[PDB]
């Protein structure tokens, strides 16, 4: 009568995301309990042949476990044996953006944003099935030692599916730091609305699948306080917002990390569609931010040409796109 368990008595680091079996030939098995050091049975099942046993709940981070098997058959039979789990330094929590069914505009990344500093983005990248629907190659490039994006060569096609699935739970992503639990989102990527400028005119033009559909005058940054040039990612909005000079400001559509925004500018329309008034803002008239407020949504791109300034960096960011894609592609895990 052989009892064969899948972890040892006095082993250490026992894995997380794996259930335990027990396992028997010459014979079939009786009874078998587990429970964690404070006494709490963990459940688990015997097969349909009396063969194997399995765990179904999951076993948890800290924990010390005995399990006594018994099996009839020769005849009788035991086994025994009690183990710790993976008993973590550092638990670390991952937060996915875009969000559970948000609809995105085709330059949304998908970001994943630790809560803990990543010593193997190896691991953390290994960690991450997306799953596309039309499928398309992507890569993951991390921004700093927190937060990951993954995107694709060109832009998003319209209507494509996003399925993120951040499976940390038991992975060691170096010196102790561990997945707190997974995490998922699945969203789809909706109208290609793409806006436009060039420090030439000072026409922002918005285009929807690539039919333009409102053009406005924008005052971007002065010289000394010039507006990066390159793509930008849209993010956030806000019906108000201070500003921080300290003052009060409407219809702000996020375009960079730095604090760049399409936003409602009354005291500079002369300016608008002439000269660069601002601290690196693309200024617009209250009625045109408003619009730009409500036609826009987050993942939306905007583009800047001939200004002063410098590009938006890469990592900025916000700024994903400007990367190009070889050396994106390249990634910077090592």
């Amino acid at each position: 009568p052989k009892l064969a368990m899948s972890v040892k008595d006095g082993a250490v680091g026992v894995a997380v995301d794996a259930p335990v079996t027990v396992t028997a030939g010459e014979g079939v098995l009786g009874s078998v309990t587990m429970v964690n050091s404070d006494g709490k049975e963990i459940a688990g099942e015997i097969g349909p042949d009396g063969v194997t046993w399995t765990t179904t709940e999951p076993l948890g981070y800290d924990k010390q476990y005995t399990i006594n098997a018994d099996a009839r058959g020769g005849g009788v039979a035991r086994a025994n044996a009690t183990f710790r789990t993976q008993s973590p330094d550092n638990m670390t929590m991952p937060y996915v953006m875009p969000g559970d069914g948000e609809v995105v505009g085709v330059g949304q990344t998908v970001a994943i944003r630790f809560d803990e500093n990543i010593p193997n983005r190896a691991a953390a990248e290994k960690a991450i099935k997306i799953t596309t629907n039309p499928p398309v190659e992507g890569a993951f490039y991390w921004l700093n030692n927190r937060e990951v994006r993954w995107r694709p060569e060109s832009f998003w096609d319209s209507g494509t599916s996003v399925d993120v699935k951040v499976n940390t739970y038991g992975v060691n992503l170096g010196d102790g730091v561990f997945g707190q639990d997974n995490v998922a989102s699945h969203f789809t990527i909706g109208d290609a609305v793409i806006s436009r400028v060039d420090d030439t005119n000072k026409i922002l033009n918005i285009e929807r699948n690539g039919e333009i559909i409102k053009t406005m005058p924008t005052s971007m940054g002065k010289d000394k306080a010039p507006t990066n040039n390159g793509t930008y990612i849209i993010g956030e909005r806000f019906k108000d917002l201070i500003m921080d000079y300290r003052t009060k400001v409407q219809y702000a559509t996020q375009m960079s990390y730095s604090g760049i925004y399409v936003h409602a500018a009354p005291w500079s329309v002369g300016a608008q569609g002439r000269t660069n008034t601002s601290h690196g803002c693309l200024n617009v008239s209250t009625a045109n931010a408003k619009w730009f407020y409500e036609n826009t949504k987050r993942g939306d791109v905007v583009i800047v040409s001939n200004t002063v300034g410098p590009v938006l960096p890469g990592t900025e960011g916000l700024g994903d796109w400007n990367i190009p894609w070889a050396q994106w592609k390249a990634g910077n895990a090592r």
